[PDB]
This record gives C-alpha cells, sequence and structure tokens, in this order.
C-alpha cells in the first residue's frame, strides 16, 4: 500500500485484494492422458491460497498429493523489508514461465512448464506435464501415498544469467504403510515479458498445505488449502 520503492508498488498493487485463480494442466504419465481443472482465490497479504481441482477427463491416473508443487508462488506473503526480493511478483502482469524436473525415488519423473500470467483479472497457470519411466506396481502409478501433504522450507537464488530464479528442493510424501516417498524437484523461473525484474537475495518460503474433500463432489478431485510466506533475511 506504500513503499518507496515504486518497483515493488508496481507489484504490490496487483495482489493488494483477493484474486480470483484458474489452473489447466493437460497431463500425460505413461501414456494416460488426464486434464484438471482448477478454480480459487488467492490473498498474498495473507500468503493464503485456496483452490478446487477437478480431474475433467474422469479418474486421476496418478495420486492428488504428487501434483501439488505443479498445480502459484506470486501468492506468498512477503514480509514488507523483504518485498524487494519478490520476484513472482514482479514478473506480473506479463507473467514468468516456471519449469521443472520432479524425479521420484526409484520411481519415474515429471517434467512440467507452466506460464503464469494474468488474464484480465484472473491469475492464470496453464500447466502442461509429461510424466515417463513410472513403475505401474510403485507408490504412484499404485495409488500407495496417503491423501496429506508436509510442511516444507524452499531455499530461493537468483539466476543473474537468466534474469530469473532457480532452485532445488525435497518433498517427502507419505506412503500409506509409514514410509515416505522422495520426490526431489528442480526449478527454474524466467520471466515472459522483457521488462526489469526484481532478482531476489537468497532467502527461503515455508510452506503448508492442507488437503480435503468436498463430501457433495461426485467428481475426482481435490480441496487445497495453502500457505507461503517468505522469510530468512533479518
Amino acid at each position: 500500500h506504500h513503499h518507496t520503492d515504486p518497483m515493488v508498488s508496481k507489484g504490490e498493487e496487483l495482489f493488494t485484494g483477493v484474486v480470483p485463480i484458474l489452473v489447466e494442466l493437460d497431463g500425460d504419465v505413461n501414456g494416460h492422458k488426464f486434464s484438471v481443472s482448477g478454480e480459487g482465490e488467492g490473498d498474498a497479504t495473507y500468503g493464503k491460497l485456496t483452490l478446487k481441482f477437478i480431474c475433467t477427463t474422469g479418474k486421476l491416473p496418478v495420486p492428488w498429493p504428487t501434483l501439488v508443487t505443479t498445480l502459484v508462488l506470486c501468492f506468498s506473503r512477503y514480509p514488507d523489508h523483504m518485498k524487494q526480493h519478490d520476484f513472482f511478483k514482479s514478473a506480473m502482469p506479463e507473467g514468468y514461465v516456471q519449469e521443472r524436473t520432479i524425479f521420484f525415488k526409484d520411481d519415474g519423473n515429471y517434467k512440467t512448464r507452466a506460464e503464469v500470467k494474468f488474464e484480465g483479472d484472473t491469475l492464470v497457470n496453464r500447466i502442461e506435464l509429461k510424466g515417463i519411466d513410472f513403475k505401474e506396481d510403485g507408490n504412484i502409478l499404485g495409488h500407495k501415498l496417503e491423501y496429506n501433504y508436509n510442511s516444507h522450507n524452499v531455499y530461493i537464488m537468483a539466476d543473474k544469467q537468466k534474469n530469473g530464479i532457480k532452485s532445488n528442493f525435497k518433498i517427502r510424501h507419505n506412503i500409506e504403510d509409514g514410509s515416505v516417498q522422495l520426490a526431489d524437484h528442480y526449478q527454474q523461473n524466467t520471466p515472459i515479458g522483457d521488462g526489469p525484474v526484481l532478482l531476489p537475495d537468497n532467502h527461503y518460503l515455508s510452506t503448508q498445505s492442507k488437503l480435503s474433500k468436498d463430501p457433495n463432489e461426485k467428481r475426482d478431485h481435490m480441496v487445497l488449502l495453502e500457505f507461503v510466506t517468505a522469510a530468512g533475511i533479518t
């Protein structure tokens, strides 16, 4: 609402209230083609997301928790003293590309590319996902993961050469038998536009996610509440 840096003001202004979100994913995992649509709202003031996702092609062929990181970090809450480090909002409204490779230990990998940008007043995240080399009897295609999600801190670093950011981090998915399925993420983000962006000092994001079901919904779906806060600069 009041920042002495006009570049920060420009990005904050687009995220000042509740912003509607649309998520589209087209996926192919070991030749099972599927699509997911999601709708909800983001409130960057509190770092809060609320989304509901539907598999529009029938039953989702992989477990919903494996898609949480893939299915909008511009809604992170950056403390006032860290707002000059917020790459994600500084790239708006033209947006950014978010690319990942996700390696599931002892199993296959996801390769994702997403464009995150405004269409009018709506923040859209449009994703293509390709998954290969998964085991039919593994934890992913065998749906052995529990329907829950662990809190996680992720380290963000600038990539000055690409005018973007980079991160590598591990997600632990609980398996029904009490064990864990590791998912190693590599991520890079680059701006879509050619204007300047804020390139951050090293810092981390703290995330927490809660998964639930809509008791009146017959389609395969996931309801997601996420909180993300930046930290690590004193």
